[PDB]
């Protein structure tokens, strides 16, 4: 049976099911102080969350990182690549779900619905009467979607039900969709006063929502971040929303997760979730499933099932 | 010039625009013990909520009530009819707006987005984790919408964007849909999960959504009510939730508002609105506009813009 190291906190039916086929190596933390000379000879990893390079560099006989999401930017691709270790995520199985994510945060963002719920469970809808009118809606917006792959589509298919213009930005354009393409950003920012954030946070992605794009975005502006916190200037977004640079903002997603700066917490007129995008039982169980099936395909034919794009590989034992 | 009573709250663009060719006359509450002899020359009321019959028979030269709001079942349109009184509403302005509202609250009752936003602004991220996972999701669901008029079929439109199958029960087929008819309440609810209610509130729906509903509906069921809260047996619903007969709740409307059963209040899987499906700033101004429209052609022309179907309703002066 190969053996596959899980370190740190991981769903549990990704242990559940490991033993279909490995042995399992738990360790506390992935760090690679907690690494002894009896786990040197581990084949697979399975993760969810960063995965340090000396942590992976201390297996000699490593072959296959099986992360947990389908952002991999926790794992050094390159070195992986290099070392001709083969990584795999988890796409389309949690596509749906995600989408969904977005749009209900979208919803609360604009008409403020959980301030309401807490104006109600409060007693302050018997003692005060209505709930104030949300300053914005969805009525009337135009969305402009930086990303649309798998989880961007989705999120526009739902949007052009509610009855709302879509434009996108990417490298390269998506020909045979009915979506407006901007070639760069800003441009997109300018033209569209709803703005989702759905890419991958690399080095290409870094602070690209800076304030630029928010002042370009305008004073109807509301961001949405589903993708990466890294992919927004935090402070930038912070100064915006003082200002009354933009109207709003909903985030999933953060610089320092956990942490959240105290400043985000003090605006009316923003929406905060803690990384919960994928986070329903059916959804997880599907993206445990999705890592332990990455690894028997592996070990059982030489195939993973999905792969990353930097690491087309096939197994040599 | 005309003479409007307003009775009680009402927005105050409708106050702002009733000037143009009207003019106002204010009482504190929809009372007719606040009625002076002085008032009895009044020919219109302009009112959102209750209109009690003593109130409207305490003015023997009322020509129209204009209504704020979509649903009117706060006027005896019977008694209104018999006295050959119009009524007018405000459909369609609102339409998109109650239907995104829908979505919204679906989407909370279901991944407990209010309660995640909860648990980070509490702290509760960085000492205890992450949020735990929604036991419930949209994925994979099956949705049977009570009422398919105007909103509901907005909703419709909207739930097709996500992958779910839809199926709807009204008293007469609507044809040329692709949506599965059921001919019965209680047949459409034991062949779906979700249930949203969005039927107006009259005799024939009070409490239809009763305990035979809620058990055919299921174990995962959820519910959701953006219509009126007499049509759904408020105590029946407590006990399914209690009971563990359904999964979940969502809900903008309730049978004694603004008063919310306590018990109702205690359940982890439940979201609630203070009735604010309408209530944005763009809507309610578009409401406003259509109130004071109805009363301006109706003493202009003598047809107003949308007349209730019980009073189809030419001034005669
Ligand atoms: N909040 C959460 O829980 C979740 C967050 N995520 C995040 O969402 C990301 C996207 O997921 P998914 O849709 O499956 O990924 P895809 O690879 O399908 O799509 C990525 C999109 O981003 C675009 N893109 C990438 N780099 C750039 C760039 N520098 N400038 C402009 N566009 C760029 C791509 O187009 P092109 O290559 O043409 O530029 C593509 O349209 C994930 O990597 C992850 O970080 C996903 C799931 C859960
Ligand atoms: N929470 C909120 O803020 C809002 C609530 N509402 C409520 O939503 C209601 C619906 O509005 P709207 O869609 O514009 O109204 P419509 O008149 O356009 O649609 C009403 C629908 O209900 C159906 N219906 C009526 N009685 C029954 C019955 N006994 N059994 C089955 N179906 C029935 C109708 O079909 P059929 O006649 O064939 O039965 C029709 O499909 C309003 O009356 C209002 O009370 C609306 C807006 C705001
Ligand atoms: O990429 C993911 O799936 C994530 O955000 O966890
Ligand atoms: O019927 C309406 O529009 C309402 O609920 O106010
Ligand atoms: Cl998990
Ligand atoms: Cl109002
Ligand atoms: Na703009
Ligand atoms: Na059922």
């Amino acid at each position: 049976r190969p053996r596959i190291l899980v370190p740190g906190k991981i769903n549990p039916r990704v242990l559940e099911r490991l033993p279909e086929m490995f042995e399992t190596v738990r360790i506390e933390r992935a760090d690679a102080a907690l690494v002894t000379a009896d786990m040197r000879d581990v084949s697979g990893i399975a993760v969810s969350g960063k995965l340090p390079v000396p942590l992976m560099d201390a297996f000699p006989s490593l072959e296959i990182v099986a992360n947990f999401g389908v952002g991999y930017d926790g794992v050094d691709v390159s070195r992986a690549a290099a070392r001709g270790i083969v990584v795999t995520n988890t796409p389309d199985v949690l596509t749906e779900e995600v989408a969904d994510t977005a749009i209900g945060l979208l919803l609360n963002t604009l008409r403020l619905l959980p301030q309401a719920e807490q104006w109600l469970r409060q007693g302050r809808w018997v003692r005060e009467g209505a709930f104030p009118l949300s300053p914005l809606s969805l009525r009337g917006r135009t969305v402009g979607l930086f990303g649309l792959g798998r989880i961007g589509l989705a999120i526009a298919r739902r949007l052009e039900a509610f009855g709302v213009s879509i434009a996108y930005h990417t490298r390269t354009p998506r020909e045979g969709l009915g979506f407006t393409y901007h070639p760069t950003l800003v441009g997109m920012a300018e033209a569209v006063d709803t703005l989702i954030v759905i890419v991958p946070g690399t080095a290409s992605t870094l602070k690209a929502v800076n304030a630029d794009v928010l002042s370009a975005l305008g004073p109807k502006g509301v961001l949405i971040n589903v993708g990466r916190g890294s992919t927004v200037d935090e402070a930038a977004l912070v100064t915006a929303l003082q200002n009354g640079t933009i109207a709003g903002a909903g985030l999933d997603v953060f610089e320092n997760e956990p942490n959240v700066p105290e400043a985000l917490l003090s605006f009316p007129n923003v929406s905060l979730l803690p990384h919960v995008a994928s986070a329903s039982v059916v959804t997880r169980n599907a993206m445990s499933d999705l890592v332990v099936d990455n690894l028997k395909a592996w070990f059982s034919t030489g195939e993973a099932l999905t792969p990353v794009a930097e690491t087309p590989f096939r197994r040599r034992a």
